[PDB]
Order: structure tokens, then C-alpha cells, then sequence
């Protein structure tokens, strides 16, 4: 049934409850953003309201194909009515179109829901400067201190500089950059700038990027693979064995593929700088796994909350192990302690 962590109190209202059929008492469904495990179980068939930003509405009516009349676009940082209980949509700093949400609760509760997220100290600047929080629904992906992670600008400066040179010193190496769902464009639009070229992808895909609304797209992607040097496929195809296939296909073109996979976190961050990365070679393939991640590391996620100490923290990550949820309330615990609230 739908867990207690997707409920807003006071409300009639759900966040990210598309796969437990009808909810009993939901008025209106939110959903923070775009990915899968967030939308599962919307379609065509829907017919209730669902409230998000306007690129998430663009994706929900062009890939999803729910009907138009159920779709609420609300407009960012801006005081929005929705059945009688004042909301506002934050920039959340995670894939293209994904909110937080601010709930002013009739009783005078205010609910801050982070959806997805990678906190910034400018979301100390936005609309939550202006009142209290008194509970707060965590993205707590990454709640343990191992997590560390580099800048996301520090990781495209590195792909940017490792393409450039690849490619400077063969003219026939291909770059190709997995994906599996919206986000971490940066990665793939930075290399092709600098390279001089547009990124080409699957008809699916680029119908997928022409719903986001970013600035001069049609400059920078493309659906003819055979006039680009960057390609996009699938992150399962992101081996040796998908690569040399797909080298193949390009008729002696190219002679040397470099490859990047954008995971998350993975435990060369314990040891390694980025500066020190090295790829796993193959022949004429390689491929470099970067650490770009779009959310919080565990010290960004620790001055967020001792920011703007709320009252009550619900973690909507990690929530399915009793190790897991007894260690974040630990974490949740030092922190109040060490800040005084
Ligand atoms: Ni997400």
C-alpha cells in the first residue's frame, strides 16, 4: 500500500504515488520529476490530476501520452492555489524539470518535500529563506559519510579535457556516452562543444531532449549518427562487447572508441582524486567511469539541513532496512546537536 513517507498531512495530496492504483482520499497527485521510479504507473488512462513543473508535463502529454486536460504545469518560484492549500515549486538541482515543493498548510505547517535532489548553498538564497520548515521530506540517497563526491563542474572539466585531447591526437576515435533516463546532459552536450560536433542519438532519445527547453538544442543534437562524433546509446551497451558491435556499424569511420559511463558513486571516491582516474582498456576501446552525480553528497546533504532546521526529517530513501533507517536517525541526531537547534 502507499508507504506513510508519500502522504502530505492536512492535505489530500501524494508525492510520487503513481503505482498503488487509486489512493483513497487523493485529491491531487504530484510528481517531482521524470524518472521511472518516481512516475511508475502513469499512462494515457490516467484521470486525475497531476501537478508538476512545465518540462515535466511536456514529457508526461510526448512520451507518456497522458491526455492534457489532467496535466497542471506550475510555473517555479511562484505562489500557486492548488485545492485551497498554497504550494510553490523550488528548483531542485537534479535532471531537467525536477521540483522540490513547499507546502503552507492551513494550520500554519509548512512541509518542504526535496523530491530529488543535489543541495547547493544557493538554495539559501530562494523563497525558503522566508519562513520556517517545521518538517522536511529528505533525499537521502547518499546519508553516510563515505559518500564524497567531486563538483560537477570539476568532473566536465575533466571530460572535456580528456576528449579533446583523445580526439586531437586521432582524428578517427569516436566518443560515446551512455544514458538510461533524463539527466547529466552536461556530460555529453560539454564534449560535443568542444569538439566542434553535435551529439547523435536515436529518434527516442532525441524526441526526449526536444521536451526540455534548453536554449538553442536544435544547434547541438541530431539524429544522423554518420555526421557526428559523439554518440549516445543505452548505458547497457556500455561494455566492450556493446562497443565493438557498435564500432562495426560505423563502416571503418573510426578506429579507437573512448567511452564515458556517469555513474553515481562508486568506491574509487573512498581512495581516488579525479585527477587520478584511469579507464579499463580493451584493445582500441576505452572506457572511463565519472563520478558525476546529480544528488547531494553526504556533506552537502549536512549543510542543508543545518541550514534550515526543521523540526521533523522523513527520509524517502534507504527506508526499507531497520540498519538503514536506525543509522540516518543517528546522522539526523549529531546534526541538531552540533548546530543547537
Ligand atoms: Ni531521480
Amino acid at each position: 500500500t502507499c508507504p506513510f513517507y508519500k502522504k502530505i498531512p492536512g492535505t489530500g495530496f501524494t508525492v510520487d504515488a503513481f503505482q498503488y492504483g487509486v489512493v483513497e482520499g487523493c485529491t491531487a497527485y504530484f510528481l517531482t520529476h521524470f524518472h521511472s521510479d518516481h512516475y511508475a504507473g502513469l499512462s494515457k488512462h490516467f484521470t486525475f490530476p497531476v501537478y508538476c513543473s512545465e518540462i515535466t508535463g511536456n514529457l508526461l502529454k510526448n512520451k507518456l501520452h497522458v491526455q492534457e486536460q489532467y496535466i497542471h504545469p506550475l510555473p517555479l518560484d511562484t505562489e500557486c492555489i492548488v485545492n485551497g492549500v498554497k504550494v510553490v515549486l523550488l528548483d531542485a538541482n537534479h535532471c531537467p524539470g525536477a521540483v522540490m515543493i513547499l507546502f503552507y498548510l492551513p494550520n500554519g505547517t509548512v512541509i518542504l518535500h526535496t523530491g530529488d535532489f543535489r543541495a547547493d548553498p544557493s538554495m539559501e538564497r530562494s523563497l525558503l529563506a522566508d519562513q520556517k520548515v517545521h518538517m522536511l521530506y529528505l533525499d537521502t540517497t547518499y546519508c553516510s559519510p563515505e559518500y564524497t563526491f567531486p563538483s560537477q563542474q570539476e568532473v566536465i572539466r575533466f571530460a572535456i579535457n580528456t576528449a579533446f585531447e583523445a580526439v586531437t591526437l586521432n582524428p578517427h576515435a569516436l566518443v560515446v556516452c551512455g544514458t538510461y533516463s533524463i539527466g547529466k546532459e552536461k556530460v555529453f552536450l560539454a564534449i560535443a562543444d568542444v569538439l566542434g560536433s553535435k551529439v547523435g542519438m536515436s529518434q527516442e532519445k532525441y524526441k526526449t531532449l526536444q521536451c526540455l527547453n534548453i536554449p538553442e538544442i536544435n544547434s547541438l543534437i541530431t539524429t544522423d549518427m554518420c555526421s557526428s562524433l559523439v554518440h549516445l546509446l543505452p548505458m547497457m551497451q556500455i561494455n566492450f562487447k556493446g562497443l565493438q558491435s557498435h564500432l562495426k556499424k560505423c563502416g571503418g569511420k573510426y578506429n579507437q572508441i573512448l567511452a564515458f559511463r556517469p555513474t553515481g558513486w562508486t568506491h574509487s571516491n573512498k581512495f581516488t582524486r579525479i585527477a587520478d582516474v584511469i579507464p579499463q582498456t580493451k584493445g582500441n576501446i576505452s572506457i572511463y567511469g565519472i563520478p558525476y552525480s546529480e544528488h547531494s553528497s553526504y556533506l552537502e546533504m549536512k549543510r542543508f539541513v543545518q541550514w534550515l532546521k526543521p523540526q521533523k526529517i522523513i527520509p524517502t530513501v534507504n527506508v526499507g532496512t531497520w540498519k538503514s533507517r536506525s543509522t540516518m536517525e543517528k546522522y539526523f541526531r549529531e546534526w541538531k546537536l552540533e548546530a543547537g537547534y
